[PDB]
């Protein structure tokens, strides 16, 4: 496909995926394992930007 | 576009788009007479994945 | 690459992939277990016109 | 990357990006400052369109 | 195709694609009835730039 | 779509869709009212040569 | 590249090449020898709707 | 273009172009020269999948 | 954006910029400043072989 | 241009971009200041997998 | 992802992973199993003709 | 293909190919006969900051 998850987001340097940094959640992708792509917020802040339009 | 309408959706080939298996709505397409491709579900489950934040 | 398969062809709704509806092949993706994209259709159908040229 | 800001939505020609038609907002931006393009319009209908199933 | 139309130019928001604000042709598209997107500027702008050579 | 229909054949012209010359049979398209471009020739060429047959 | 000259024309089906009908230019390619694809009459057509000439 | 030659098959590393290992067709390729690149290989057996035959 | 300025004309070596060389203009990009590329050159030529001038 | 810059690493969240986490450069980008997105991973892995040859 | 490993290099067929061709290394693919396909080995030409070594 | 040579490389203005400026190698061009497109110095920026050397 032209934009994968991949593409969108790549795995967080810091807790390298598990969202956590012991014993509190992973502060570099706010506990979500994965940090956006230019191409991931591009589009994230684009629907935001106009969803409710 | 790089991404059209029928990259993220296709006709549902149960109901051939009517979203309807009479008497009840479409059972495979949930109603919308479309079903996601994979390029589709990519970016919706990324959007639902990051709306939030 | 530019075209994967999953841009030519999704699981199919009705089977779910099995390409099957007992006792017969699943007749929503002719056993196939896959529906075509648009843009499989449209490679599809072009092979298929001019397959003897 | 393969879609940018500027593929989804374009400086609004009326108010140049102001969102500002003094004294109201602009009218033919809803006050944002920026139109859709077809690109940036497919994306976010589509994700209107299957965000709560 | 890669750059189709709307790639390259969308409907004006003034004119809503008419091209004209009578009796005059719309300030904003230029009586195009259409504003360009930013990969049609970067085209016409090149060509116009080379126009000569 | 990244290759649609017309990026793999454009409309011959010779005819313009009748697929004809009468009364026989067009014979720049050989009928089929639409001739194959470097994108569809390639296309047709790379099939035939690995279906095998 | 992205917009390669062979995504641009093709050659043309009544004189193949050279553009001739002997002994005049060939009539439908205007003696160039090639005719364009959907992608070069949208590039063309927008430069000729825009340029200012 | 999208898909080149060059996309969809490799020169064959064992007989390199001819497809030939003496007094035989080249066996990795069959004779062709070429092996399926990545590309190929989605492409045609998407082919050989729906093409009905 | 797939297809930018950057990408249609780099920088020309023997000035950068001031498209000049004291006191008369630059030779190598005739005063322009910048040179073509393999993509801007493809789609200039076509734009002047057709544009029918 | 196809594969921008940001298709290919992606500020790093621990740095922010400085590359350091004083006095060290920083662990998680190796002092790059960027992390590799999976097409950045796959082109660098491609390129050193192959370098001397 | 727009280029994938697989686009990059593609199994060797004389051997098909192993990288060997016992009791020394593969001939064909240098013991690396994969061999370089277009879009492979133009990255390789181009970064080795620039890197300067 | 996505990234042909032409991508990344254009004829040097100052040699034109050769890449001599007798009796020496062409400054600009380093001998090469070519300088880099912004495509061509974003892939080997991006080596080279990773490549680790
Ligand atoms: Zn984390
Ligand atoms: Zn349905
Ligand atoms: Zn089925
Ligand atoms: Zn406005
Ligand atoms: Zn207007
Ligand atoms: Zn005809
Ligand atoms: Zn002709
Ligand atoms: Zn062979
Ligand atoms: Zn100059
Ligand atoms: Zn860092
Ligand atoms: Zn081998
Ligand atoms: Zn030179």
């Amino acid at each position: 496909m032209v934009i994968a998850t991949d593409d969108l987001e790549t795995t967080c340097p810091n807790c390298n995926g598990s969202g956590r940094e012991e014993p509190e959640p992973c502060p570099k992708c706010l506990g979500k394992g994965v940090i956006l792509t230019a191409q991931g917020s591009t589009l994230l802040h684009f629907i935001k930007k106009h969803i409710h339009e």
